[PDB]
């Protein structure tokens, strides 16, 4: 991705999602768009996005449903024109083989989601995350999301995934994450409030990207 | 609910989808919408369905993300009209208190899924199930969902959460799950497929309804 910078566009309503990425497209080539501005806007964010930014588009739908169902949610996703979704992988091997089933048909890719990057994700995921990420390299998983909050946990997984596979990492900035120690295991960082909630994006962009060049 | 039978409306195109809610409603009085419909046809379908149906929705969506996210999603959901929303606990407890704080906010309910119905759920859900019930029951959540695929399960969650716990149960019919077992312990049964892909929606739904009665 541009700069190894994604951004988590988060804002609910249209028209301050368009301004704010619009301030910061000359320093990312990638936007993750999640339930709060779809479910806000409409699935028709992602194509007008897409075309208006020519970004590529990752779905933040961490999908975590019955195999049936996840099908049909990443059928109406990439439908949608997005080019990725993410994934969840706690809910078994059957759920995720699910989404990559749609995404071999259509031409799109899967992100698994192994560890999460807050603290309740302690509780629960952090525990079956190894295995999960296991799951995920035997199912032929090749995109993963990791937590930027624990790099040593980041550092297991990329340990377990292997360098071929891409790794992107959300919790850079609000929640506690380093740009430069995430990008020591993720090969591109995600980042939401800290560009969005600026009183200037492009400036707030523009310092973690160079914090990255002097990676 | 009537009949203690909810709807899982998860067709796809908004004409099928209110012919068949329209032929089963005077055997139901809770329709329970996700993704495949919401993000098919726009969120605004929610406030449609419960105005035309004068039915309670509950937002199937299984949020599972970070505190923050979360908020915005229940946020979303219930300003779409929505009557309940149905949570992931796998992700932990400060995820499960953002959906509690936003429907106290809003006067609508959560419900916490403890186990999914699923064969996947056996791999990391299951192992983590009774513990995410007793979180649920720590964070006050009255509103449970657990698999009609698995009644043992399904007897240890209602011993967690006591008999004042509302729980409701997926994986009736296409599943393999059966009604007249589930209701052993659940409240009431989502059936989703057996009716909505019926020749005959209506009878499908009277079927069921008839083997229910009998208990």
């Amino acid at each position: 991705v541009m700069n190894r910078l994604i951004l988590a566009m988060d804002l609910m309503n249209r028209d301050d999602a368009l301004r704010v990425t619009g301030e910061v497209r000359e320093y990312i080539d990638t936007v993750k768009i999640g339930y709060p501005l779809v479910l806000s806007e409409g699935m028709d964010i992602i194509a007008e996005f897409r075309k208006r930014f020519g970004c590529r588009i990752i779905a933040d739908f961490k999908v975590a449903d019955i195999p049936e169902t996840n099908e049909k949610i990443c059928r109406a996703t990439f439908k949608a024109g997005a080019d990725a979704i993410i994934v969840h992988g706690f809910p078994g091997a059957d759920s995720v083989r699910a989404c990559l089933n749609v995404a071999e048909e259509m031409g799109r890719e899967v992100f698994l989601l192994t560890e999460m990057s807050h603290p309740g994700a302690e509780m629960f995921i952090q525990g079956a995350a190894d295995e999960i990420a296991r799951m995920g390299v035997d199912l032929g998983v090749k995109n993963y999301v990791g937590p930027s909050t624990r790099p040593e946990r980041l550092s297991r997984l990329r340990e377990i995934i292997g360098q071929d596979s891409f790794l992107i990492s959300p919790g850079v900035g609000a929640q506690g994450g380093d740009p430069g120690e995430t990008l020591r295991f993720a090969d591109a960082i995600i980042v939401g409030r800290s560009i969005y909630l600026a009183d200037n994006p492009a400036a707030a962009a523009a310092g973690i990207i160079e914090s990255i060049k002097d990676l």
